[PDB]
C-alpha cells in the first residue's frame, strides 16, 4: 500500500505514534515519506552486507527483524522482516518504536538526520486532523 499523507498521519496517530518517546507525528511523517515515500512494500537490498530495508520506515534485517537469508543478524523487534511488507502497519509501527526506545532515537534513520532533523516539518501533518 502507498499511503496518502493524511491517511497516514491519522494511521500513526491511532497506533500511538504521536509524541511517543517525545517524536512529532510531523516527525514521523516525514522520516516515512523520505524512506519510503508511504510505501508499506518498499525494500532496498544491501549488496555491501547482503540485509535488506524493509516497508514503509526501511528497517533494516541486520539488527531489527529476521528474513533468514542476512548471515547471521539479530532481530531486535522479534519479527519476521515479512511483517514489515504488510498493508497494515501496526507491526512496523510496534518496531519503530522499538528502534527509537534505544539511545540515538529516531536518529537511527541517516534519511531523518539528513532531511527531517531541524528541519520545518509543519507540512507533513498539516490538514490531516491530527
Ligand atoms: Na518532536
Amino acid at each position: 500500500k502507498v499511503f496518502e499523507r493524511c491517511e497516514l498521519a491519522r494511521t500513526l496517530k491511532r497506533l500511538g505514534m504521536d509524541g511517543y518517546r517525545g517524536i512529532s507525528l510531523a516527525n514521523w511523517m516525514c522520516l516515512a515519506k523520505w524512506e519510503s515515500g508511504y510505501n508499506t512494500r518498499a525494500t532496498n537490498y544491501n549488496a555491501g552486507d547482503r540485509s535488506t530495508d524493509y516497508g514503509i520506515f526501511q528497517i533494516n534485517s541486520r539488527y531489527w527483524c529476521n528474513d533468514g537469508k542476512t548471515p547471521g543478524a539479530v532481530n531486535a523487534c522479534h519479527l519476521s522482516c515479512s511483517a514489515l511488507l504488510q498493508d497494515n502497519i501496526a507491526d512496523a509501527v510496534a518496531c519503530a518504536k522499538r528502534v527509537v526506545r534505544d539511545p540515538q532515537g529516531i536518529r537511527a534513520w541517516f534519511a531523518w538526520r539528513n532531511r527531517c532533523q531541524n528541519r520545518d516539518v509543519r507540512q507533513y501533518v498539516q490538514g490531516c486532523g491530527v
